[PDB]
């Protein structure tokens, strides 16, 4: 496989929280303080991040925005819904062969998201400030369905028991 | 050309200071202050930008670690020389292609860069701190030669008269 290629080339491992394959190769230097934040924090932070089809990436969130970039492979589906209770899908990807796709997508910090590939994709995901495991949540299927009653169907598809 | 539809698709305009075509897709709203700028700066930035055979991107510099990753096309080459005078060179692309290769390259803060493509390249890059013109230095030929003596011909190559 490709797929099996890029693993080793790149040397991903499982991740933990998820069903796809990743590494962190860039944590910046520079610190600095924000308002929202518990301590100081990195600036930036970067991982490769590959998926496949059959698993989705449950619901999940953090205080960041989130930038995902597409480097190989086919479309990713990324769910998000919103503080107001509304709900969006942006396609990562590129529009030469899927016209509404795009090789840059922005997901804004505090949003639920999740996502999806028909295939296999290779991505590279940025956060700023840079990733901390106190920032982050996953999301509780009863706690989501409680709260966002009119998602029940997309909710049941990308989270566990 | 594949070329003039991403200039379209993604709405590119031709780069002031270089060869290549350019725009800002994202600019964080979270502000930060950092030693050795002056005033504050906003956490991270985002452009595209693309290259073509024949012009390259001339030597200039910042006080930010530059972050590129590779969308499209062929591979890309990154000249540096860093403060100690030394000379390296990294290859932008995709290792399925082109063993060599790597989907992500980071240039560390305050050293001299260049770049040039043999076909067409359609790259992401980042910069955290946030870009800011007062920031930013474009290298002068006669001052680059004077300081590098043994890096002559590189120079000649990547600079204007």
């Amino acid at each position: 496989e490709e797929v099996k290629r890029l693993i080793a080339l790149y040397e991903l491992t499982p991740h933990p929280a998820s069903g796809g394959w990743f590494r962190e190769t860039y944590r910046s230097d520079v610190q600095v303080e924000a308002e929202g934040f518990d301590g100081k924090r990195s600036v930036l932070t970067m991982i490769y991040y590959l998926m496949q089809a059959g698993q989705p990436d449950p619901f999940h969130r953090v205080k960041s925005d989130e930038t995902f970039v597409h480097n190989l492979g086919g479309s990713m589906k990324i769910h998000m819904i919103h503080p107001d209770g509304s709900y969006s899908c942006s396609i990562l990807g590129n529009p030469l062969e899927h016209p509404e796709a795009r090789h840059q997508v922005v997901v804004p910090r505090r949003v639920w998201f999740a996502q999806e590939v028909d295939g296999y994709c290779l991505a590279s995901v940025l956060v700023a400030p840079g990733f901390d495991f106190k920032d982050f949540s996953l999301g509780k299927r009863e706690e989501l369905i409680k709260e966002y009653p009119q998602h029940r169907d997309v909710i049941m598809r990308c989270t566990s028991s």
